């Protein structure tokens, strides 16, 4: 099909005209965090500071072990590694390379650009914050609209993403009944956001896809076409 790299994104022009020839998705208002809709001393961790030679060798600041790393919370400017730490990844946008492909009946998709090794960070899930009445309120306005891709996330109680108007590339990872990546809910500056992270060795040209469950909402359920042999059938939870 036809392709595009998260840079042709940056050009709202160059964009626009590729969305009218099916060769980019429609057009949205990219973001790089959270928009909180409404409105709603620091501990750093106690890893010691690598040497000249440790992190010329190979080793990595803030590794498993790292008490922040511990309860997915990033380090801040403040981390006793500095430059040097490796969980910052939010904040650094230490995303993979991932090209934006359109798939056969799914609408537009994310795949590997290179091969990803197992827990690689792929993409920050950016969009509109809602509350419970904001999120319902949206989805009879998408309903009425008739909307074919909703673009909610669980972040956490009172608190769901929307992709639909705002957000960034993360918002064209499809679901999958048998997925290579899940969703990773991390702190940083003590508010939670919502990343994908590969559960395995994605090879380079493969989709990337997650195991999307929310709570059903309304009559009708969108069909799943992912094509595993233990598919669902449909998107979301149980009912
Ligand atoms: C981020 C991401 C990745 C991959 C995915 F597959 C998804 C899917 C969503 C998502 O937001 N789904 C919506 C959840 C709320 C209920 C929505 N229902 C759809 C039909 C029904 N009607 C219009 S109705 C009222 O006619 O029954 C309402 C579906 N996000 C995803
Ligand atoms: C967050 S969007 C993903 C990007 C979307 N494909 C697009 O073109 O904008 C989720 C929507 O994509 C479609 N989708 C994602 N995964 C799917 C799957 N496994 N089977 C069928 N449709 C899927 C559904 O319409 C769903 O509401
Ligand atoms: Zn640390
Ligand atoms: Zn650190
Ligand atoms: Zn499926």
């Amino acid at each position: 099909g036809p392709s595009c790299v998260m840079d042709d994104f940056r050009d709202p022009q160059r964009w626009k005209e590729c969305a009218k020839q099916g060769k980019m998705p429609c057009y949205f208002d990219l973001i790089e965090e959270n928009v909180y809709l409404t409105e709603r001393k620091r501990m750093q961790c106690e890893c010691t500071p690598l040497s000249k030679d440790e992190r010329a060798q190979g080793e990595i600041a803030c590794g498993e072990d790292c008490l922040n790393r511990l309860l997915m919370i990033e380090c801040s400017s403040r981390c006793p590694n500095g430059d040097y730490c490796s969980n910052r990844r939010f904040q650094r946008k230490q995303h993979a390379d991932v090209e934006v492909i359109l798939t056969e009946k799914k609408g537009w998709g994310l795949r590997a650009a290179k091969d990803l090794p197992s827990n690689t960070f792929v993409l920050e899930y950016c969009g509109e914050v809602l509350d419970h009445k904001e999120f319902k309120a949206r989805v009879k306005e998408y309903a009425r609209n008739k909307n074919i891709h909703y673009y909610f996330m669980a972040l956490k109680n009172d608190e769901i993403i929307d992709a639909t108007q705002k957000g960034n590339c993360s918002r064209f990872m499809n679901h999958s009944c048998e997925p290579n990546c899940e969703t990773q809910k991390w702190t940083v500056n003590g508010q939670l956001r919502v990343g994908f992270f590969t559960t395995k060795l994605v090879p380079s040209g493969s989709e990337l896809t997650f195991d999307y469950q929310f709570q059903r909402y309304g009559k009708e359920a969108q069909k799943c076409f992912c094509g595993s042999a233990n598919c669902r059938g449909y998107l979301g939870g149980e009912n």
